């Protein structure tokens, strides 16, 4: 095949992912899940399954609790904006969710913040950009070192 | 002039607590300048130089003021904006949005009634950062059905 990209997706560092989205984020579900699978990750689908209106806090909770309980390597959430569901996830102890609309913020969130949950908006980003964003997040690895102090600090606040 | 296609709505927040990384410092003066140009009283919580410093501290200064009702909202800038927003969201009563475009910031306000905005000085340019803050300051929480979702967020944090 082609090897034409300028930025190559490094192999995923997370083997199984817990997935969640609301009725608006559902617009990207299939294709995103399909992408995850094609990149070799096992997807634990925590709903939903339709565009019928539903509440994002539940999906953020399902994936959040799974990620925290160590039953999955990471979590991926999608709502129209990604912001709300992202906040909900960050409210759980042991969770560090990043919401963004470009690759850099995602890649760096892993590297310096060791994030375990990624979110984006189906109404903000297209499918291709979204996939590049997930690639960047999945392939990235935490760098530790001076950052362990900052992440350690975030766990302190969770007080 | 009146030449813009999107008009910045008069600011709903009259006083906010600002905070930043040594990397976010890159945008401090111009953003605070813009804030003041919009008629908002900025409560500067450092840092004040490009010398390395930990972002968790400043996310804590702003958050505590936001929750303590001694300011109408908070704004944070680190290299990416992700780290500080995660830190901020860990504080009870705080709902922080991190983004790189105006839509997310505006909607986070309307539906999630966010009280903390964060962005990256290495991700977004100055003019885009200003647009995003206009979208955030001028937007208003729509309540209604979205109130259940916001209530759902506080519920999970306290339990």
């Amino acid at each position: 095949h082609h090897h034409s990209s300028g930025l190559t997706p490094r192999g995923s560092q997370m083997k199984k992912i817990a997935f969640g989205c609301d009725h608006v984020g559902f617009i990207l579900k299939h294709e995103i899940v399909a992408h995850l699978v094609e990149r070799g990750v096992e997807v634990i689908d925590k709903g939903t399954w339709s565009s019928e209106r539903t509440d994002y806090p539940h999906y953020a909770s399902q994936v959040a609790l799974a990620v925290a309980g160590g039953e999955v390597d990471g979590g991926i959430l999608i709502c129209g904006t990604g912001v709300g569901i992202s906040i909900a996830a960050n409210k759980f102890a042991g969770i560090r969710a990043v919401v963004c609309s470009e690759p850099y913020s995602a890649q760096l969130s892993r590297q310096h913040n060791d994030t375990n949950v990624l979110a984006f908006g189906s109404r903000v980003v297209g499918l291709e950009l979204a996939k590049m964003i997930v690639d960047a997040w999945l392939g990235a690895q935490y760098e530790g070192g001076r950052h362990q102090q900052r992440v350690e600090a975030i766990t302190a606040i969770e007080q």
